[PDB]
């Protein structure tokens, strides 16, 4: 009899092994191409590499698990929001202990569900939260007359133009605390219309969290809402002593990408809004004046050769030429004489329609394209060195 792998088999015709979708091998104990992390709990056996669509080669991160705690954040940093985040406030939010939050001024709010809006340390790039959990305790009380709400999200995750929701199997009873454990796995999230989350979509939201919202109202007329014991799983490169983040994909990215899922443009590359996921990463457009730029916006950085602008497209003041040509000598020093008018920093001049510079920040009582003569009712010779003083 063959002993089929317990993590990877669906069953056994005693002499053959039947593998889950993403599993391969005689004993169904290997992940298929584009898969990683064999586990018994995964019905498909192995997760699929996603890698923001730019790679199919990945394996389990060996980052360690750690938690972001609510206690880590100033209570000032918590607030209430509607789902749309068009109505927010922290007026009334108080904290009786660190990481514990309390609210009881619903009279000041409109008649819609409000959420606790977790602060920044819970947002941004949380791809490594995949395969972990958001944990928390809530307690709620309605005003005397108030039915629960119907089908309301316990948690809303918003990132990268995706909204996913997690709905609780039970509502918290009035005036007693409930522990929730929300897994970062597709099975636990749906779109607002109630379509299942995909792995790809959960990852894209997690990679760019803009809001992470916990239900605070629960009923139509809430009296009181309290939040505590907030714990969000992540993964860090440092060893922490906790298990490694095996569900977190470590992709081999192509040139121009980094992050464990190729979610970031690498040094010398910037985001291009393309199609399907986050877009693609292309090389900086810096007119040859730079190799580094803002990964998301595109703005060039540390423009060389006396250039400036978002593409290093212009010569810095005190220089003239065509920075767009792309050579180191593109921009030349303005050949002006004397002091700049209204006592300026440097001298401005521009490349005139004749291929030669003209100075346009000449001092008063200067003249000519290089500020080299003196205006009428003035005297002196700047070329030789003297300034220009007025007549009498």
């Amino acid at each position: 009899i063959v002993r089929c792998d317990e993590r990877g088999s669906l069953g056994t015709s005693g002499e053959t092994c039947r593998c889950k979708n993403n599993v391969v091998g005689r004993l169904c104990n290997e992940c298929s191409d584009g898969s990683f992390h064999l586990s018994k709990q995964n019905p498909d056996g192995c997760l699929k590499c996603f890698c923001m669509g730019v790679s199919r080669q990945c394996s389990s991160s060996s980052w360690s698990r750690a938690q972001v705690l609510g206690a880590s954040e100033q209570p000032s940093q918590f607030s209430l929001s509607n789902a749309a985040g068009t109505h927010t406030t922290s007026e009334g939010v108080s904290s009786p202990a660190p990481g514990e939050l309390s609210f009881s001024s619903f009279h000041n709010l409109l008649s819609e569900p409000y959420f606790w809006s977790l602060p920044a340390s819970f947002r941004g790039d949380k791809v490594t939260s995949y395969g972990g959990e958001l944990r928390f305790t809530v307690m709620q009380r309605p005003r005397l007359s108030s039915a629960p709400l119907h089908r309301q999200p316990l948690v809303v995750l918003q990132g990268n133009n995706i909204v996913l929701e997690h709905h609780a199997s039970r509502d918290p009873s009035p005036g007693q605390p409930s522990n929730f454990i929300v897994p970062f796995q597709e099975q636990a999230w749906q779109r607002p219309d109630g379509q299942p989350a995909t792995r790809e979509h959960l990852l894209m939201a997690l990679a760019g969290i803009d809001a992470l919202l916990i239900q605070a109202s629960y009923t139509q007329q809430p009296a009181e809402s309290r939040l505590s014991g907030i714990s969000m799983d992540v993964a860090v490169p440092e060893n922490t002593g906790q298990d490694s983040a095996r569900e977190v994909e470590q992709c081999t990215c192509p040139p121009g990408y980094r992050g464990p899922s190729c979610q970031d443009c690498d040094t010398g590359y910037t985001r291009v809004p393309s199609g399907l996921y986050l877009g693609t990463c292309e090389r900086c457009n810096c007119h040859g004046h730079s190799e580094t730029c803002e990964p998301e916006t595109g703005a060039c950085q540390s423009c060389q050769h006396h250039t400036e602008g978002a593409s290093c497209e212009q010569c810095q003041p005190g220089y003239y030429g065509d920075a767009q040509r792309g050579t180191p000598q593109d921009c030349q020093p303005c050949p002006c004489y004397g002091a700049p008018a209204a006592g300026q920093a440097a001298h401005t001049c521009f490349l005139d329609t004749d291929g030669h510079p003209t100075c346009d920040s000449c001092s008063p009582g200067h003249s000519g394209r290089h500020c080299e003569r003196c205006a009428p009712g003035y005297y002196g010779n700047p070329s030789q060195g003297q300034p220009c003083h007025r007549d009498g």
